[PDB]
């Protein structure tokens, strides 16, 4: 009756089984992730080869944040240090604007969230978008960084380990969808 | 603080040995605890079966904050996530209003797995709880749960009107105090079967 | 092309080979350390027997912070709890004024854990015009000898790499002090 991570994954798995078009899998899954997390805006961001990227799916609750679907953002928005954490540690990151802190959890039992001061450039970036809470988990295809699952909220909120676990399961299942689609299409 | 925490424990034990009514043991103890911690308001909060609760003992320094003795608070003040941390991890919590952070230290932690004693880890605290404390004029809150056998029985609550830092040693003191109260409570239950 | 920790240590080692007076090694070193770390003010603080201390060397970028060279500070500026962390854990400390947090990293034999910093210390730093402080202890054999202090007038983030550089520098200074004691032995 209520949405859980298990039922969201079961539907992604069925979509893969039916060989639905990958872009449609990504679009439909993004909407369920937003419903599951309850946040104002959930996006899937896909990297280009030069490290810039594009918002390729987006689900927004009640027009509470602007639509970024289709927009491109430069490589420099994610500096080398942050990018390295994504690639090598598969870090999940929670930004809390009100406290000026970022909480990071590698995948590598190292799944206790450790909070530290976040760079003011990134705080200012989020504030300009009207975002008070950001949660990001990277998406891989095989061993390569493919994109990001991004959750934005217009108000302060707390983020639990269970929520990061749900996001991690979802990006792991999307990785399977992406790899299977590549295999099916040559 | 350590020569003092030991004396607080001894004084509780003396009351148990003299066969004081549990309510009197609890009342007399909060004043000695406040003196030890030095904070403006120390309370013992007792849970009702429905998860609401009541302030059943209180000691305040120089009327610095209003008295909450006898007041009831609804279950909703402690939502399920928070309550589960209390029940399953026996978490001790330090709220620092100025930074908007809450520090939590389990005594023993993870679900149906090995439970391990930790260091204090700080994270952003929910704005509702910050607003709740700020409405009372509280800048620092420290809470340790009281158990009777496996049941969450109550809380030892320490409020202060000014910013402060809280050390491991202070949490350790609070932990010994709630462990000693738990003994008084268990003995009383056995005597009133 | 740029300064790294390895070349900074090689020059400290060369100064040791010249049997320069310890104060002169330390004076000659602080400027390169500031250029390496990039902060507004780097100081070496030497403890007196009663726990008070003196700024015995200092390098400042473009007068961005006042000069504290030669000034003495009382023992109580560093309370027993803080002093014990220095002595027993060789703790490195990062204070972030904007968030009101202090991050501490032991040397041990884990990462940086942030907690609220005492408001007395916040006020101490603010009164100096400091928004970022990073401190690592200096030892001689097993005795706490002084501090390497890095101050900045603007908020910033501090990485593990910066702590590693500071740790290499205070370890090399410990060698300079020990060698100096042996060479000046009666
Ligand atoms: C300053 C002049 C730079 C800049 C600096 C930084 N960005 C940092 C982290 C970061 N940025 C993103 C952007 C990504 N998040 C979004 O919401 C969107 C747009 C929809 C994008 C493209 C991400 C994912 C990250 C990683 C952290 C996170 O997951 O939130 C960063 C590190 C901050 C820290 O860890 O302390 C810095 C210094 N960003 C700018 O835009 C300008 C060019
Ligand atoms: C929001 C609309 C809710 C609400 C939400 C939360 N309360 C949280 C934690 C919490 N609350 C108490 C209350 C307890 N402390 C006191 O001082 C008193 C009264 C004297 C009482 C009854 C406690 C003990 C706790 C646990 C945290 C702690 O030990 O301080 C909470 C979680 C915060 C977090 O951990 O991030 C939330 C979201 N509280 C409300 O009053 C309204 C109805
Ligand atoms: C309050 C009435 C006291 C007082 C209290 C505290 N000082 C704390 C830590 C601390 N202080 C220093 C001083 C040292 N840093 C400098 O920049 C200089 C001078 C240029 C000096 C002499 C250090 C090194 C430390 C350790 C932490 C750090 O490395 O930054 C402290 C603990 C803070 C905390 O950990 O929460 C307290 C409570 N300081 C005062 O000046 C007055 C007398």
């Amino acid at each position: 009756v209520s949405l859980n991570q298990e039922s969201v994954l079961r539907r992604i798995t069925a979509r893969i089984r039916q060989s639905l078009e990958l872009e449609d899998i990504i679009t439909a899954t993004t909407a369920e992730v937003r419903a599951l997390l309850g946040t104002d805006r959930v996006m899937i961001y896909k990297f280009h080869p030069d490290g810039s990227g594009q918002v390729i799916a987006e689900s927004i609750h009640e027009n509470r944040l602007p639509s970024l679907l289709g927009l491109n953002f430069p490589a420099d928005d994610i500096p080398p240090q942050a990018r390295e954490l994504l690639v090598k540690s598969k870090v999940r990151s929670i930004v809390d604007v009100a406290t000026g802190m970022i909480g990071q959890s590698p995948v590598h039992i190292s799944e206790d969230i450790c909070y530290r001061p976040v760079d003011s450039c990134h705080v200012e970036y989020l504030t300009a978008m009207g975002v008070k809470s950001s949660v990001v988990a990277p998406i891989f295809c095989q061993d390569e960084l493919w994109g990001l699952l991004v959750s934005h909220h217009s108000e302060n909120r707390t983020v639990s380990e269970d929520e990061l676990e749900a996001m991690q399961m979802i990006v792991d299942q999307l990785a399977v969808a992406i790899a299977q689609s590549h295999l099916e299409h040559h």
